């Protein structure tokens, strides 16, 4: 049967031949050796001078939301998101993974698609870029959207009523004024010894969203 | 059947005779002892005077990403990075290995892909080179590839109440 299509499949067509420019519906030179996808609410019909590869089909999608693709070829990694979007002749679905990031950031997934944490608005996190060496921070109530390459820069919080910089673990930043109890003793210069139950209120100033490095203040402490 | 293969893929070809610079496709005089690697989105087939070797692939890559590559004859090595590059005629992937610098670094492999460590912004450390003998530094958020030859300066810090510097380890500089 002729394959007849919705647009939203697709067939990679690998040629066993050479040139096909002639009597092509596109008319297009296609050598032996490296071939192309084909996809449209269309029928087609395989030519004796090439053959079906596979089934790639439809990639649906929404904005603010994606898959990863690298090519074969150049060997370049780009997140795309928002439209449906199949894989190109060339462009294969490619592998993100983390350093344990990922139990935190839940607080069995298809790695491929691009990853994304949504950021409550008192919370901050930082994306050290990789590929430009661009780090960036959000700070908002909105979704964030990694390039591939992007690792966040996790801290490590302190926790207990010791303060152990070990004990407590958050991509996020919780910034807001929630005071947190401390509790240091100290001893008398008469040599009396004495604990102390004592409270701290805080908060993080900034004088705008738009300046990059005031964040930069922000997470230059390992942990404030 | 002919020998019809992607630009991805890509075939060695010694030659047991010697010159073949006539009604080849591209001319070249080619004497024997020394041969040649093909690749392209192309059919081929193999002449009378030289016979096939192997089939190396594609190597895929991305940027600040790559492998080690050395030279047969001239015996050099380089990292390469970025572009998807299979191994030319003469170049072959080659070993990296460490001093046991390696789980530090962690915190199974294939050596030969370029080794790289990500630099925490606090974070920084040294690989004094034993190449260009041009040692140099990383400090800030960002990755950093090595030179196969270029060893990490790893630190001992010192740690416990006591202060003993045996203690613990880390390449990092916080």
């Amino acid at each position: 049967d002729v394959y007849v299509l919705s647009e939203q499949q697709g067939l990679l067509l690998k040629a066993l031949q050479p040139l096909e420019e002639g009597e092509s519906e596109e008319k297009v030179s296609h050598q032996a050796g490296d071939c192309w996808l084909i996809r449209g609410p269309l029928e087609y019909v395989p030519s004796a001078k090439v053959e079906v590869v596979e089934e790639r089909q439809a990639i649906p999608l929404d904005q603010n939301e994606g898959i990863y693709v690298q090519d074969v070829k150049t060997g370049k990694v780009r997140a795309v998101i928002g439209s449906t979007y199949m894989l190109t002749q060339d462009e294969v679905l490619w592998e993100k993974e983390l350093p344990s990031g990922v139990e935190e950031l839940l607080n069995p997934r298809n790695k491929t698609r691009v990853v994304s944490y949504r950021v409550p608005h008192n919370a901050a996190v930082q994306v050290y870029d990789y590929r430009a060496k661009r780090a960036r921070v959000v700070f908002g109530p909105e979704l964030v959207t990694l390039d591939p390459e992007e690792q966040f820069t996790v801290l490590s919080l302190s926790a207990g009523r010791p303060k152990r910089p070990h004990a407590r673990r958050a991509l996020c930043l919780l910034l807001g004024p929630d005071f947190f109890t401390d509790v240091i003793t100290i001893e008398t210069a008469d040599h009396a010894r004495l604990q102390l139950q004592l409270a701290y209120n805080w908060h993080f100033e900034l004088k705008n969203r738009n300046d990059p490095a005031e964040a930069a203040k922000l997470f230059s402490v390992p942990d404030f």
